[PDB]
C-alpha cells in the first residue's frame, strides 16, 4: 500500500552500511580480508532484507531460501555500485581499493574481476541512480530464487510477484519524476533489468571459483540470524 | 532497425527454427546430445534473420552465438513443453518426465529448473509473439557494436510493449508484464550455468560456428 516515494524512502533507510577492512597490504592476505568483509557485510544483508517491504510477510523458510539464492548476487552489485566512480578498480571497502593487477594472484579471480569491472562501467555509461539500485538489489533478494522453491508455496510466489510489481512500478516513476519520455521509460526498465542477468552469471562464477579454493552460509546461519 | 513493431513480429515467426526429431538411460543422453548437436545449426540460420544481428562482425556474432546457444536450446524446450505439465518436449518423439530423468547425478535438479520456468509461462500465459521478442534479447544481451547491439536491444522493448499495448493492458499492466519477462531471462542464464556444470561433468568452437554463419 506504500506510494512510489514511500517505497523509495523506505529502501534508501533500510540501506546498510559501508563496512571497512582492518586497519594498520600484501596480496597473500588479500582473501583473508575479503572473506572477514562478506562475512561481516552478511549480517548487515540479512538486517536490509528484513526491512525491504514484504519480506517478512514470507515464511522463514522461504526468507533463508531467497537469502540462499541471492546473497552472493547482493555482495557483487553492492560492490559494483560501491566501485562505480572508480573507473579500472573494486572498491571493496575505502581502505581496501583493488586494481585488476592486484586480482591476478588467484587463478580464475581475474576473470570475475574484469566482470565485476565492466558491469561498474556499465553503471557508468547509465548514470545509474541510488534511488534505482536500491530497487534493483531488492528485485535480486527477491527474484533469484523464486523459481526453485503446496497451496503455501503458491501463495507466497504470489506475493513476491506482488512485491516485484510495485518495484517496477516504483522505478518507472522513478524515471518519470527525472523527466524521461515513455519510451525511454521502458527502455532504459529494460536496460536495467537485463543487468541483472550478467550479474547471476557473474554470481555463478564467483560461487564456483570459491569451491575451488565453508563457502556457502549455512541454512542454520541464515535462519539463525533471521529469526 | 526500420522496421515497424509489427513488422519487427513477423520478421521473427517467419525466422523460427523448426521442430527436429529424434530406450536405456544410456541411449538417452546419446540422443539429447545429438538432437542438441542437429538444432544449432538450425539455430544459427534463425540467428541471423534477427532484425539487425547480420549487421555486426562476424567476430562479435560468434561470440553472441557463444555466449548464448545453451539458453536459446533451453528457452525453446520450455516453449515446446509448456502445455506438457510436468514434463519436457525434447522432440515429438522425446517426451520426458521427471522419474526418466533420475538416474543420472545432477539431472533432476535441472529438469525441475525448466519444468519450473515453464510453469512460470503458464501462469503468465506467454504468447508466442512474446516468446520470439524474449529469444531475441537473449541472443544480444548474453554476450560501435556495443552502441548498435544496445540499439536493437531497445528496439525489441519497443516491439515487446507494443504488442502489450496492443492487446488492451494499460501501461501499468505493460511494464509490469515487460519486467515479469525481463526477470525470467535471469533464471535461465542461470539454468544455462548449471547446465554447463551438469554438461562438463561441450562448446561449440569459434570455427564451428564461424563455419555455420557463411
Ligand atoms: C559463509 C560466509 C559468507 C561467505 N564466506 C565465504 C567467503 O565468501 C566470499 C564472498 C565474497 C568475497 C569477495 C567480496 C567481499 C565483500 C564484497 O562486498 C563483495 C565481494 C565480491 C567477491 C565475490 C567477488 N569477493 C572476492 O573476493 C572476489 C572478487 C573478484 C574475483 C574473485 C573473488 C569473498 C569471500 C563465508
Ligand atoms: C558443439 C555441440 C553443441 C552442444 N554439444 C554438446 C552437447 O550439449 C548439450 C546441450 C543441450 C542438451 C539437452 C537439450 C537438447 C535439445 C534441446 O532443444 C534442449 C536441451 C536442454 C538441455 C540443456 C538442458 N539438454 C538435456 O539433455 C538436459 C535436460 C534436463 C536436465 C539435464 C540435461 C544436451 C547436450 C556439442
Amino acid at each position: 500500500s506504500l506510494t512510489a516515494d514511500q517505497m523509495v524512502s523506505a529502501l534508501l533507510d533500510a540501506e546498510p552500511p559501508i563496512l571497512y577492512s582492518e586497519y594498520d597490504f600484501s596480496e597473500a592476505s588479500m582473501m583473508g580480508l575479503l572473506t572477514n568483509l562478506a562475512d561481516r557485510e552478511l549480517v548487515h544483508m540479512i538486517n536490509w532484507a528484513k526491512r525491504v517491504p514484504g519480506f517478512v510477510d514470507l515464511t522463514l523458510h522461504d526468507q533463508v531460501h531467497l537469502l540462499e539464492s541471492a546473497w552472493l548476487e547482493i555482495l557483487m552489485i553492492g560492490l559494483v555500485w560501491r566501485s562505480m566512480e572508480h573507473p579500472g578498480k573494486l572498491l571493496f571497502a575505502p581502505n581496501l581499493l583493488l586494481d585488476r593487477n592486484q586480482g591476478k594472484s588467484v587463478e580464475g579471480m581475474v576473470e570475475i574481476f574484469d566482470m565485476l569491472l565492466a558491469t561498474s562501467s556499465r553503471f557508468r555509461m547509465m548514470n545509474l541512480q541510488g534511488e534505482e539500485f536500491v530497487c534493483l538489489k531488492s528485485i535480486i533478494l527477491l527474484n533469484s530464487g523464486v523459481y526453485t522453491f503446496t497451496l503455501k508455496s503458491l501463495e507466497e510466489k504470489d506475493h513476491i510477484h506482488r512485491v516485484l510489481d510495485k518495484i517496477t512500478d516504483t522505478l518507472i516513476h522513478l524515471m518519470a519524476k527525472a523527466g524521461l519520455t515513455l519510451q525511454q521509460q521502458h527502455q532504459r526498465l529494460a536496460q536495467l533489468l537485463l543487468i541483472l542477468s550478467h550479474i547471476r552469471h557473474m554470481s555463478n562464477k564467483g560461487m564456483e571459483h570459491l569451491y575451488s579454493m565453508n563457502v556457502v552460509p549455512s541454512y542454520d546461519l541464515l535462519l539463525e540470524m533471521l529469526d
